[PDB]
């Protein structure tokens, strides 16, 4: 048995409030596309035929009423005693502060996703007595998470924490005290024996710099010690203290690397330390080779995941702190490498498609919608959790139902009053009129998805609709934005009309979408991959898709010197978490600004994680051909690396790969595929049989746990 | 200033509140529609341009922040001072439990309806710091009611008490007092000096038989006395007990005139009483006549009404409790003959219609979707109240838009699908298959009142299109429900084929909504009206429609003997306040049943209230013919009567009007109209002209407040 929920409402108010306690300055900072809420009234209901007599516990949060085969019980009852045979047990709760939950405990009867929920029963009564026919109301299977116990109510769920120490503290010549804690990290500030009165300042960075700058930091707290009591004056809490040792954590967590701490005269701080605040999480990912730079970026960039990798995936812990569809799609991705936490994927996808009426694109993005949709393929391929894409279905639909009744003449895209068309921050170079080559890229691949989930759950006149307009929309990005002379996609058209821009992005996409042919895609490699030419790209974000273009098209070596160079890059300049954007070009402070403020850059953002996927996916080369890895495929490259080694998990498994510039060791836990092996002259097997794929390319079924080894030579 | 929220938000969270306490033998019992939620996260913002500094005092439900000018204020300011000239105050406020809800005052900056709410401003910044052009993010009036003070919150809201005894009590031979409390009553009940320890058992009723029926009365309480302590056992609400002089009001109200309560030996009740609660209402209207009869059925029916008028206009006190369509543009109406409290008639029209998506009809029932759509109207045309219309037009256009996606070949509605197709409530005789008359006349008024709204708020693509539809139904009515042969509208239709069945809903509807020419008019008077051939009516609801067809065609008389035989029929049966069905043709206990069970029938509905609206409006003669009564029209009839008198209010004003067998008085307070005189020969007045408009038929224009008096004979 375990707590549930309709699905997606929990995830929805959980969402709410991890969002919500994003802050400026000591100010609330909702997000600024619709906030959604749970149904505050639900029906949960299960058909029983039991074979003996069973008292079932019943716990909830909200008001409720127990039915048992029509007839409601007294008040809210904590037990039931369940009769043998056929019975009908229904649950109906209302709660508008949080969302509306049970828990029911027997020996057979255990409340759990098999439940089914429905927000409007329409069962009514006539003037007879006769119950009106409910057969047509509809039902999902009720959602839930890891709450086992009776005493664990979802709605108090929090993050675990561990004491951390500081690792050095400098008085400074304004006053105060400037804590550094040695890296990037996330939490809560502890005041050990508090003695005297007065205001006390709290002024948070992720440098230095930021940390001293009272007037402009991002965050910050004010408090006001008293006898007996302290309180947040930010959020007017006061709390109470033993006059004796006494210790105070504050109550809203914070990200930062340095703490700027100042008092008035009268007041006394005995230590100052911090509750590192996280999600458990087991690295089932790894990676290392002889390039220990390398090793270090994959370090970090697990890091900066794990510490975007809270309630849900969100974009940075700084700033903004919220669900980002872009930064989520990628975040995914990396989980697959690194956590493999299925149960936050799917609480991250509930979370930013909210609920009907649908009234923008995902985060008021275009192009976040799209990828939005592509993120449940996704996982679906990954996990092979096909229930999933059932449950979400129906919010897939009337979120396609908005993109179809907004396009134009051409079936394409245009962005349209109040829509943001994003892309990626490329210093205001991209223009974003008229149809971009990028979005109808996303736009077609989105309908293909819509297409593969129609056929997934089983709604066929719907797969028909999306595969015909996938198709129509596909045959026109050649015939639209294609040029000859440049040998690449444009960036867009304008009344029909290409513009002279070739950005790298509807390019690097249709090479990994499989969008363009053979030839083509080289064309494309030569034309705008490689081409210094073509503006460049200075977000770790859309370089996770630059690089896995070429990665695709077997440029891991040139790959590898461009990490190396951007990431470590990074690193060289003190970063011990990856962030939301650099341009190598810049310099110093400039590299902590943005949005127009010193230090408006988050230095923590998930999308500078790009590494992990690129790696473990292009170099370790493992990927699932098959929904949940039924089926895998490995076609590992070092790309420059001597020697490379790791673990890719898999639903029920996980994928060992090693590799030299002589031998290959592939021990896969789960499912069956092809190991693809680069080499001369055909390479021998401890196992199975080698075949050749083609000039230099050979391939090894894989068919068992067996660690398979492999001699070769490039 | 004044406690301002997203308009209908607040109506909605309260009637959730108000509708979920409705119980039955001691269950909560929410209703079987969908239950939608206030939007969470709202920002309430106002433009100022100030000619001199000032300081406001800001207060809030929920956690929120202030920006002005685009700056973030730090964490909840209390009060903040606002420069001279120009600048923007914007409040985002988060409120998951009540509806998120502000209160700002200062000398000329003050929260009203004046300022504009949004639940998605949409604003974003880009990375050089410029903030999104949000000129197409959509806005509403802010929404209020009469929270004026700064301690006034909103979601403490709760109607007044008064304190009341009962007028008799007798000890029952199987234990325990029945308590009589006189009259039909709703409240709380109060227990004064309790000792001693054990249960305590309270059951309900509106008739001695349900009271006393401990197995079967539709309400019920059950406490536990402990020392110092008394418990709620449904609700599971320990409060505490004064040793000394102790008393304990029930948490929750009920419904009822009788009360039997028993309770263990060791226990002893002092004294037993009620806290009656009522919302503050002036009786604004007033009828009397020399049958002193009708006299106390009016005061009866008002009674109903006052008890049925609380949060919102409900079905019934004892039962449901809950917001009807169908019974609450009832209500509407003859709330403007008595208290013409159009907050409430706005609460409740807020109410029904809930929020997108559009998941059903309201309360599922088909017709009570067309009720909805034409209350609106019906309320605009009796308060002048634009406004109103203006906040309401989306949510009616998406009602509507669920409405036409759902009409059959002939662009008519046939029930389908989770719809209830009510009607009356006949016995089971009505067929609800198939294209009702009734139903397509009431789809078409729904039309007529969508054109009507659309044209009030300037909507003209909408305009057009309803009143193509409207106009195209309206010319099918006769070719397909008219029977030449049994001269009125046939019951349905089914496969094109008429019913040979005739009932009196579609034609008497057709009489009042003038759909039919004189002729048929008169035709259905003698084939349907004044035919006991017709299915007759046994509900005071569809009476109410039934009788102003009557009046409609001048049958004033007949209709008094209608009003008095079956209205002094329920009060020679012993009721102290209307009921929800009645048969004259049952007997005793028989009045009591419904819906299968001995007391599921109300005997305190508001639709059995029906001779408030027909006095007022037919006998009285008053109605506006204008928005707000900027004209009116008053045309008196006696029906039998030998002299009545009464008051008809208006927005800022009252109609007062006399007549007997020869003389007429009227003064209006506001707007002008005509007076229509039935006489044989000319009627003579004190002021004005008195015009000829036909055979036996004058009228006198009255334009100002004095009174006019007016001699004739019939």
């Amino acid at each position: 048995q375990t707590w549930i929920w309709y699905p997606g409402d929990y995830e929805i108010w959980l969402g709410n409030q991890m969002n919500n306690r994003r802050t400026e300055r000591g100010a609330f900072f909702p997000p600024f596309w619709k906030t959604d809420s749970h149904y505050v009234v639900v029906e949960f209901s299960k058909v029983l035929n039991l074979s003996e007599p069973e008292e079932v516990f019943i716990a909830a949060e909200g008001t409720y009423n127990v039915k048992l085969d029509g007839k409601l019980q007294f008040g809210m009852p904590e037990t039931l005693l369940l009769p043998a045979g056929k019975h009908s047990l229904n649950i109906k709760v209302w709660n508008q502060a949080t969302p509306p939950t049970i828990y029911v405990k027997g020996k057979t009867v255990n409340s759990d996703s098999s439940w089914r929920v429905t927000y409007e029963d329409k069962e009514w009564i006539d003037e007879s007595g006769k119950a009106s026919d409910t057969s047509a109301t509809i039902y999902m299977d009720a959602g839930c998470w890891n709450f086992d116990g009776a005493t664990q109510r979802p709605s108090q769920f929090s993050l675990m924490r561990e004491p951390q120490q500081p690792v050095a503290k400098t008085e400074q010549p304004e006053g105060g005290i400037l804590y550094d804690f040695g890296k990037e990290t996330f939490g809560f500030i502890t005041l050990k024996n508090l003695s005297g009165k007065g205001k006390i300042d709290l002024y948070y960075g992720e440098s230095p710099e930021e940390a001293k700058d009272k007037a402009y930091c991002e965050t910050l707290d004010k408090l006001l010690l008293e006898p007996g009591q302290i309180t947040d004056l930010a959020i007017r809490s006061t709390s109470p203290l033993h006059h004796s040792d006494n210790e105070y954590t504050l109550e809203n967590s914070k990200a930062f690397r340095y703490v700027y701490i100042t008092h008035e005269p009268e007041v006394q701080i005995g230590e100052v330390s911090m509750q590192y605040e996280y999600l458990p999480e087991e690295y089932r990912g790894n990676f290392r080779c002889n390039d220990e730079e390398l090793n270090c970026i994959w370090e970090v960039g697990a890091y900066t995941m794990h510490l975007t990798t809270r309630e849900f995936f969100i974009d940075g812990i700084k700033r903004d702190r919220w669900v980002w569809s872009g930064d989520a799609i990628q975040s995914y991705l990396m989980n697959y490498y690194l956590f493999f936490d299925s149960e936050s994927v799917k609480r991250t996808i509930w979370l930013l498609r909210g609920k009907d009426p649908v009234t923008s694109h995902s985060n008021t993005i275009m192009d976040y919608t799209f990828y939005w949709f592509l993120s449940v393929y996704d996982y679906y391929m990954y996990s092979g959790d096909r229930h999933f894409v059932n449950q979400l279905y129906p919010r897939m639909q009337t979120m396609m139902d908005y993109v179809l009744g907004r396009t134009n003449k051409n079936g394409m895209v245009e962005g349209m009053s109040g829509d943001w068309v994003f892309v990626d921050w490329a210093d205001g170079y991209l223009d974003k009129k008229g149809e971009l080559s990028f979005e109808q890229v996303l736009f077609c691949r989105s309908l293909e998805t819509m297409a593969l989930c129609a056929d997934l759950v089983g709604d066929k006149d719907g797969q028909q609709k999306y595969e015909k307009l996938a198709s129509a929309l596909k045959a026109k990005l050649e015939p639209t934005f294609w040029n000859n002379q440049k040998q690449a996609f444009v960036h867009n058209c304008v009344d029909g009309r290409q513009s002279d821009a070739v950005t790298r992005y509807a390019n690097m996409f249709s090479v990994f979408f499989d969008y363009l042919n053979a030839d083509k895609q080289q064309a494309i490699k030569q034309s705008v991959l490689l081409n210094d030419e073509i503006l460049k790209i200075t977000t770790p974000y859309m370089r996770f898709y630059e690089l896995e273009a070429l990665c695709a098209l077997g440029e891991q070596e040139t790959v590898m010197k461009e990490m190396k160079a951007y990431w470590g890059g990074m690193l060289k300049a003190g970063a011990t978490s990856f962030w939301e954007k650099y341009n190598p070009e810049e310099s110093g402070t400039q590299h902590l600004a943005m949005y127009g403020r010193p230090y408006g850059k988050s230095l923590c953002h998930a999308w500078g994680a790009s590494p992990i996927y690129l790696l473990g996916k292009y170099y370790l080369g493992v990927k699932p051909t098959k929904e949940g890895y039924k089926e895998f495929a490995v076609s590992p490259v070092l790309g420059g690396l001597k020697w490379m080694e790791g673990t890719v998990p898999t639903p029920n498994g996980d994928i060992h790969v090693y590799m030299d510039n002589k031998t290959i060791k592939v021990k896969a836990t789960e499912g069956k595929g092809y190991l693809t092996i680069q080499s001369r002259r055909q390479p021998k097997a401890n196992m199975g049989t080698v075949e050749k794929v083609s000039e230099g390319v050979w391939r090894l079924w894989i068919d068992s746990p067996e660690e398979r080894i492999v001699t070769y030579r490039l």
